[PDB]
């Protein structure tokens, strides 16, 4: 499969990395077309522990299977090819040439209300289609939303995703602590807690919507545990110079993702019916 991979593609420059991966631009030899390959080291560079190797191999098998499930959506990355050797996995994808939403937010500082509107509608439609399949992404954040050549977003990174059976609940904690829903944190501090569902994605959506308009996240503290209490209490504001220029309509939408009790939180469908997206009914 390594021969298979290097037999069919010429590897190019690094585009990004993760704890146990490297993503590169690569050229398909037969077509001369360009792709992005995510290279996952299941061994972890000679340092994990046999058990973990099989936790990482079944992790990426879960990832590939979630990707085959969501294929075809216009705003979701397309897995085009996969190769598997004893240590490495190779996921071949369409090449997103305008990088991350993160990188784009870094250079613009903040995004206007109309640009945020366009991005958020595209993401909510994505999330809506995931949730109908009962898929929870669990890593929604600006680094995992990419931009193609016309600046339309492409949801990517399904490495923590899962399909749920009817009424099932999750318990493991994964994802970036600034984007983590409260019920996840709660769950990590109580064995008796019910577990969390699809709604964690609607919290993250809230932190992303907020952050594109403010240029900074709604819940931060240099000391993690105090940041987590802020999140668990849902203690944030539309403040200082930061929110002065925006409508009341956007802020109302945001505050409806940013609700602690999951039951009371907006769903992807509720968010698309808000007045904020109804200008042209
Ligand atoms: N299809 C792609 N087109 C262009 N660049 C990409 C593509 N896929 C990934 N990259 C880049 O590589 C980075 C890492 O990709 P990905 O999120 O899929 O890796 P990961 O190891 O799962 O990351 P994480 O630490 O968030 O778990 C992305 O955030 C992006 O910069
Ligand atoms: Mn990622
Ligand atoms: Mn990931």
């Amino acid at each position: 499969s390594t021969h298979g991979f290097y037999e069919n593609y010429e590897p190019k420059e690094i585009l990004g990395r993760g704890v146990s991966s490297v993503v590169r631009r690569c050229i398909h030899k037969p077509t001369c077309k360009e792709y992005a390959v995510k290279i996952i080291d299941v061994t972890g560079g000679g340092s994990f522990s046999a058990e973990e190797v099989q936790e990482l191999r079944e992790a990426t098998l879960k990832e590939v299977d979630i990707l085959r499930k969501v294929s075809g959506h216009p705003n979701i990355i397309q897995l085009k090819d996969t190769y598997e050797t004893n240590t490495f996995f190779f996921l071949v994808f369409d090449l997103m040439k305008k990088g991350e939403l993160f990188d784009y937010l870094t250079e613009k500082v903040t995004l206007s209300e109309k640009e945020t509107r366009k991005i958020m509608r595209a993401l909510l439609e994505v999330i809506c289609a995931l949730h109908k399949l009962n898929i929870v992404h669990r890593d929604l954040k600006p680094e995992n939303i990419l931009l193609d050549d016309d600046m339309n977003i492409k949801l990517t990174d399904f490495g923590f995703s899962c399909q749920l059976d009817p009424g099932e609940k999750l318990r493991s904690v994964c994802g970036t602590p600034s984007y983590l829903a409260p019920e996840i944190i709660e769950c990590s501090m109580n064995d008796n807690h019910p577990g969390y569902g699809k709604e964690v994605d609607m919290w993250s959506t809230g932190v992303i919507m907020y952050t594109l308009l403010a240029g900074s996240p709604p819940f931060w503290h240099r000391k993690q545990m105090l940041m987590l209490r802020m999140i668990m209490s849902g203690n944030y504001q539309f403040g200082s110079p930061e929110w002065d220029d925006y409508s009341d309509t956007v802020k109302d939408l945001v505050s409806r993702f940013l609700v602690v009790q999951p039951q009371k939180r907006y769903t992807a469908e509720e968010a698309l019916a808000h007045p904020f997206f109804q200008q042209y009914v």
